[PDB]
């Protein structure tokens, strides 16, 4: 179960500053916290880490495991949640479950954050909780896939 | 680690209608689901959970969880989330960890649904798992107070 | 037929003034004579009635008729028809005819009374008639409550 | 009583289609049942019937009521409710009774729809009963008119 | 000289009732009160007044006087005024000076009434007067095609 | 085909003013160039013209096309396409396709024209082509009817 | 005299929270200084408090006040002077002079605090004073009740 | 009968530029223009005109003319009509009619120029006229004070 | 204390002109009443009063209060509440309390008056109770201004 | 002529999700129909195709067209149109006519997409036709380029 | 070249505090950096310096400059940039360049500061380089009149 | 010192056309410029020039230069400017001054261009003066960093 984590604008520079209200731990730590939370718990679960400040690059990368053997996407689409109408778009027709993280409280923060296309077709959205939130995302797709497996079997 | 479960308006019709967008499971089915989350990973938590059409009643709750042995609250205020500063004001001074759940993405339907003046208030927001939600802010909750635990010893 | 009247806040202070912009008569009243409208009618209708100044206490009240043997509501919600999103959550699942009557027509006051979440939420609204409203949702009620009996009778037997 | 039932835009294609949103009965249809709402009622109410496209029809009909012998107007101005200052402005100088009237309910639909202009010039607007709608002015414009009477016997032995 | 004059919908129920805002002077009346300040300053005008309630005849009329021997218009449109973009798009293509009348301040009623479509279109607008309002358009109507007529001969 | 072509307000008025913003050519020279369209492509269609600058008349003649025999309406409302609910509804019942047509591009004028009631009602829109706008919708509706016609014997025969 | 004082939603929080933005005085504090700004300018004022969480029960103690003992009310609506229609037409119909006290200056927070439904329909408004706020609503109201006695006498005598 | 002509911020500019939708008429040849008006009609009226740029001035002038002679007030406010809640209220208490006149019409500029208040406060408001709207303003502010008398004398 | 008193355009009319909304009380009589509320309490207040139309002009007695004598502004900006943005900036930079006063309730007029740019600068705001909002703002100054001399001792000595 | 086929975001999609509201016709079906229409039209065109999720790649396309070959862009930027003055941008300076088309109808679905930066830029916008759409921006591009050309010959001739 | 320098509502009081958003050099001591800057460059330019706190003033002094020997204007309007209609009236008659500055970035603070009028109508603006903006103008502004200079001998010997 | 300069969407095409709104030197002309105001002020300044029409290659040039030898950022993200929150971000983490630059007065032109998202982020923004204001970044840029030099020497001795 091949689980594609995409992470968008900036996520890449976390550590590297803003620690007051995004922290020192890195993107590749809390690559490697969610990879903790797999062997942990012993779920099946493979993950694929990808990271750009691209618009098109998430938009090809959703695209792509359309008819993959990715089965869902936990995304964190950065200051395009709030832009990104195509990314939305994408979203939509992924066919798949997707979950949107982000580490800070998006309805306590500037007026322009609080719209997100991206979380809208997302499934369910998470923010607030830090880093932790990848894990929470996860531990919800798991339980997804797998309740939606047993509407494959018992059908 | 006594957490507390607060159950805003028409939570408790939960089953007894809508199962098209909410589902049959009933929310003292919920709250079962949640005991047995907290057994199978064996978290050293004692949940009480409340649930009022009130919006004082939720408000004296969460006043009441002030200086009390609640380390720590799970709220979801239904429609108050909207429309209730006083609510909103009332997290705002409770002196401890408060999560917001939504079992839909408030983000995907009116527009009237958009605004959380609760969430806002709260340290994070999970919305759009369904039942699920709740074991995702269980989960957060014993970390977040775990973190707090070791910035208490070790200081 | 039972049929629920929930009255909201302020709804009885009616007639305890504001001659003017309400009128004289009291909430007990209007009451009084819903039921001589249907004594009058002979209609088998029972009529209950409710009045609160608490938003919970009518969405307790909403969901209590859920299962019950009221077959419908008739509701004025007050100042809450503009505010409580809470409402209209407990009209969408009460799962019987719900109407909406209002003393005052909401379209012609100050521009926060212009929206009705509760409103929207109902099959009908009724506005600007004064007490006389209340005897419009009941002649509504029964005849919606009629309807609902031969439909379901003539598909039972197909 | 004469009173004068105007429909406008749209509605006399009611049952020839949409009988999802609108229902399958006719305006025609429609009008019957108002007359049998008379007849049966023994009401002395006479019902005169208008329904144009035209907005200016709209007012000068309402126009045409000034100084007339009728009593009370029953209005449904279908779209043009959202966006006919003219036929507010109309509506406010007639003199008499005035009842809106929709089939669906507007605070329930389109953002556009929601405002209504005419109904805001109206005494009482009633929305979402469908046909029903139209009995229900009825009724609501005897006792009105009965009211009026009433009132004025009374001041002037006074 | 023929100046046109358009009243429209309602202004033929002037009199016949709302005085209180309006007065109890018919629109026939204040035709009269027009014929007689053309008389009494001797002014060159010979006036034709039309009133409906009609959109289309509004438009019908405006669209007729182009390449006639009406020289310009004075209109009051009525409601109209703040709805009328076929109105204001008739009024752009006239070719002639258009002068927008209203007997109240469209400035100090509803705010429905603040916009004037048609009154963007006309040269020149007049409002809170009452009936002087088309003596004060007559006046401006003669000054301003003598004005254009001294243009056309000394060019 | 008989295809209905629907002209609104100051349509009329192409080539007697404003050279600048629309062309030189005339209502007239544009039906004409729409014929001549058809008869070179040997298209069977015979095209129907109205102009109006009556929302009432334009809203008369969608109705009246209600079970004709015309099979499509290409449709310029003029300026009532910003404001006229009336005649987007009109345009909802019509029960055949519907083109918006305009001259100009209504994206890139004032704030006031960018709605398009009767547009959002329509299946497709075309603006901003000038006079050729009105065969690029004469091309669309034979393309859109000869596909519609292949789907319900595509369908009959399974 | 018999005055009455209504705390909103929190106000019973102060000095158990936030030390910042509002005191550390707690709101008995509140209430016994006030006590004390009274007995010290040997007013005759007996003061009634009365604190709450519940819109309903606001609503429930003003209109108890209809008729009552109680000359004036001094309102601290908390949250709710942002959103509650209900208290504010409560306060409409109340019959006696209502002043809206807040600790905290509401023009000068959060743009959803900037509304108050309650302070408009009040006579007056203090906000930004804390806790001196209620002594100066205090003065306000014993010099508005003498102003109104000596104008009954005024007129009975002429 | 005393009449005073205020002008507002930048109206002592005319002339001396943008002539392309003002013209290269000055100021005091508009007052020039209106004492020939007065002569040719032989109309009783004094005129006194004043202009300012400053706001304050406006409302000291308005204010002193309470109780003087002066039975009326043409006003051009000038940008002030658009900002200057402080003038509608002083022309609120002037206790005799007031007349505002813009030279161009300003329903057909910017949007931040379609508001006045203090044509809102006036009993009429006269724009698109140019120099001309001074002389109809003239014209309406006899035919208002002469009926104000009418309505004295006849009681 | 010099305290000054600031009163900013058209109070200067107050008592001459609209008896209804205002009184009939003058400017200077009010200022009279602070005189005497002062002398009566036996303050240790001096009092001075400027009243103008200029925004300019209250800009600049602000800025001479910075750093001279006076330690305390009462102030009512009038129309200019709602448009100064540089009459709040002045308030900002006073280095010392300053109490906005309006005679009237700004929340319930117009919705053009809702907005005080200068209350949200000021310390406190003070509406709806006519000529008493001012011996209000003066009480709060004197307790204000001995509430903050105790604490420079508080602290001095700890 | 050289024309050049510009596709947005998603629109590589095509029959690969969303059967719905879109089609079940690919995008490079719709190019081989383009090309069809073109060949049997005998018309002298050599069509390109780009399709890109990138906003970045779409303005180098557009700005890599200037002083080209190609003299005319059909383009359909995808969810881009509602969002990028930046390609809107590189519209207005691409010296060659550009043409905006839409499968769906963007005045009919939601809010979000009833703005188009790019279409404003465009001459014209052809929208809600599906895949048809594209040839009739072909049809246009060609009237409109043999107008341009008959446009350059009938002026240096005079 | 003359070129004059006006400063808005509240600029006099730089330094004399709010070190913190505004540091704790002076007007003055800005005035003389301008002028150091003059002298060090060798550059032909008189300075002058206006201050004021009324709009009055501002108009008065760019009106008196026209037809005057300033070649140009400097200008902090203050907070009358984000309300003055009528400084932005006179800024658009100076017919000579007029830069604003700003020392704080106005896209960065409270939204009633992001609307600038009087900006709109400057050829140019600058904002948050604090006291550095001055010297940043002063240089544009000899390079703009230089330009103007070269274009305007080099056209009348052509 | 390196200063990094980088220009946004269709900054490249200057002078490849609309020579009349943004003139018909080229971009490569004004980093000719830039380097020339460097050589002749003596200035240890190296410019680095990058032009991008994608938003991600301008975020991944601003976040290359974190932990870089650049000590300074001149930006004009041309349309990026009103729409990019990512690129505001990167603004935001960059750790270093960022001016912004636009050739236009975005404040004189279409509403969508008045918002600037990466302006509110850069310390300090200039616009309209056409290609100079690059030069006025310069000598901006340089001030600023000699300020932070002196600063930061000053503090380590202390
Ligand atoms: O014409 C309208 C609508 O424009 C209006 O919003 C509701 C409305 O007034 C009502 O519910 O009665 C009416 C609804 C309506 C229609 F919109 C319409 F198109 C019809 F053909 C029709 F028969 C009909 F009843
Ligand atoms: O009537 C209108 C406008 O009101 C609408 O905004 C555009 C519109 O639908 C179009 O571009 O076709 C049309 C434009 C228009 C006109 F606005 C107009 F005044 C004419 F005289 C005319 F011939 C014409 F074509
Ligand atoms: O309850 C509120 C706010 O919601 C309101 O905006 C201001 C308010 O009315 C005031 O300043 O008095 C009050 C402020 C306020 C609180 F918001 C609050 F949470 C408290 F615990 C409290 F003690 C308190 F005073
Ligand atoms: O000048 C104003 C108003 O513009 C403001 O809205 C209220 C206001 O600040 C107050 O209530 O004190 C004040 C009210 C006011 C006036 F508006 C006015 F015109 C007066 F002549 C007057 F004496 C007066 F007090
Ligand atoms: O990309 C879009 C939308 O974002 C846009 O609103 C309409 C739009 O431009 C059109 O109707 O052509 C296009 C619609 C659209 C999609 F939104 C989309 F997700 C696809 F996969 C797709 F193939 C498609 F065509
Ligand atoms: O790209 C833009 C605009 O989107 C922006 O609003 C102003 C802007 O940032 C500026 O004035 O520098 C810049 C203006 C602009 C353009 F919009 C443009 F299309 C160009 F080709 C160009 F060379 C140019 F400079």
């Amino acid at each position: 179960m091949k689980i594609l984590v995409i992470q968008g604008p900036n996520l890449n520079m976390l550590g590297h500053r803003d620690p007051r209200l995004y922290g020192m731990v890195t993107l590749d730590q809390i690559h490697e916290i969610m990879q903790t939370f797999v062997k942990q718990g012993n779920l099946d679960v493979e993950l694929e880490f990808f990271q750009t400040n691209f618009e098109g690059e998430i938009i090809d990368k959703i695209q792509e495991s359309v008819g993959s053997d990715y089965e869902g996407i936990i995304i964190n689409p950065g200051a395009f949640s709030h832009t990104s109408i195509a990314i939305a778009d994408a979203i939509m027709l992924a066919g798949k479950p997707v979950i949107e993280v982000h580490l800070t409280n998006i309805q306590a923060r500037e007026e322009f954050r609080k719209n997100s296309y991206t979380g809208a077709a997302c499934g369910g959205v998470i923010m607030g909780f830090g880093p932790l939130g990848y894990n929470m995302a996860l531990m919800a797709m798991v339980n997804i896939l797998a309740e939606m497996k047993a509407f494959q079997e018992a059908q």
